């Protein structure tokens, strides 16, 4: 006939909570649809007493929801949260011990490509456009980083124990970080067709795929031009606080003070294992956990940062 209730609360962004009178008697799952309390799944869980004033996630499914997820996640997309929640269950359980002052993540579920993109993120100059990368990065920086983790996963579309990409992930966080002010110049000279200046904006301006080396691309790279001759295209004018310089994995040699922070990757096309070193004092390795150091490092390189404010060229 009736029911005893409790009052809790349901949100997509835990900033505006909504108190809902839930039936003791019916799963959050009849009431709700698919519900969570801090990344578990209690969809097919009724409420206990212990439950009263607590805050449950829940999906966008009316316009209030949606405008807030949209707001805070800058998504349109109803099961980015289920994306979240899903990453945020196992995520919460990752060790992020402290390595040589950065937030590390204990090595899990192949998370070596986003302990090593997290350590990148900490020795650049980026700030996030959505709130929740903003709240979550800011949390990961004092050592609660599961949060940042499990939505890095949900905004690239990949689940916890999923292979994943430092490059590809670093591009999929630049699409939600303010770059409009990063500007990058460069000339192409070929012999036949002559000179052709081309103005890149945003991410094309801070990410090359090619060389791994900024004094290279300062000097000029050689590429394949349409008249079937090989072209020279260097950097003119670089605005940004810095630049990834990407190649596929090749032995090279990173040398102490020329760059701020690089990932290693060992292994093949289809599985490996990333590395991170960075320059400090001497030269740093760390390896989720782990931490060497040595005065030179040689390795198979993908991806060199460097710090950068402005640079025109003396050519
Ligand atoms: C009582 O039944 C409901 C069901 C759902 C639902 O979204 N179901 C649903 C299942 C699987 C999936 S899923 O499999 O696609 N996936 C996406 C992320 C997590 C699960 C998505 C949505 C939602 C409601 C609420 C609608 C709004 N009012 C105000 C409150 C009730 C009630
Ligand atoms: C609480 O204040 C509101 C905020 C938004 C919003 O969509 N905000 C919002 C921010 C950034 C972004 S964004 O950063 O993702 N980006 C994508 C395209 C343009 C901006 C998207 C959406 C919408 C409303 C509603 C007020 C009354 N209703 C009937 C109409 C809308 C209220
Ligand atoms: C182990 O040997 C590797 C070789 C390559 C390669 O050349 N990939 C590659 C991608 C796009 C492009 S491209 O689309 O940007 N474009 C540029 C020139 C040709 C196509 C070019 C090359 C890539 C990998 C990665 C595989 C797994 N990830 C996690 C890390 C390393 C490993
Ligand atoms: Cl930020
Ligand atoms: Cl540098
Ligand atoms: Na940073
Ligand atoms: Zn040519």
């Amino acid at each position: 006939a009736e029911v005893r209730t409790i009052k809790v609360f349901t949100t997509v962004d835990n900033i505006n909570l909504h108190t809902q009178v839930v039936d003791m008697s019916m799963t959050y799952g009849q009431q709700f649809g698919p519900t969570y309390l801090d990344g578990a799944d209690v969809t097919k869980i009724k409420p206990h007493n212990s439950h009263e004033g607590k805050t449950f996630y829940v999906l966008p499914n009316d316009d209030t929801l949606r405008v807030e997820a949209f707001e805070y996640y800058h998504t349109t997309d109803p099961s980015f949260l289920g994306r979240y929640m899903s990453a945020l269950n196992h995520t919460k359980k990752w060790k992020y011990p402290q390595v040589n002052g950065l937030t590390s993540i204990k090595w899990a579920d192949n998370n070596c490509y986003l302990a090593t993109a997290l350590l990148t993120l900490q020795q650049i100059e980026l700030k996030f456009n959505p709130p929740a990368l903003q709240d979550a990065y800011y949390r990961a920086r004092a050592g609660e980083a599961a949060n940042f983790c499990a939505l890095i996963l949900a905004y690239c579309n990949k689940t916890v124990g999923e292979l994943g990409d430092v490059r590809e992930t670093m591009s999929y966080l630049f699409q939600h970080a303010n770059l409009d002010s990063c500007k990058r110049v460069l000339n192409v000279v070929c012999k036949t067709c002559g000179q052709q200046q081309t103005t890149l904006k945003g991410v094309e301006a801070v990410m090359y795929m090619g060389t791994l080396s900024y004094e290279q691309f300062k000097k000029g790279v050689q590429i394949p031009c349409t008249c079937g001759k090989q072209a020279t295209k260097y950097l003119v004018q670089q605005e940004s606080p810095f630049v990834m310089m990407s190649a596929p994995p090749a032995q090279y040699e990173l040398k102490h003070g020329t760059f701020t922070c690089a990932s290693e990757y060992t292994g093949n096309y289809q599985c490996g294992h990333y590395k991170h070193i960075t320059s400090k004092e001497t030269l740093y390795c760390i390896d989720g956990a782990l931490l060497t150091k040595s005065s030179e490092y040689k390795g198979p390189i993908t991806d060199v940062f460097y710090k950068e404010n402005s640079y025109t060229t003396t050519i």
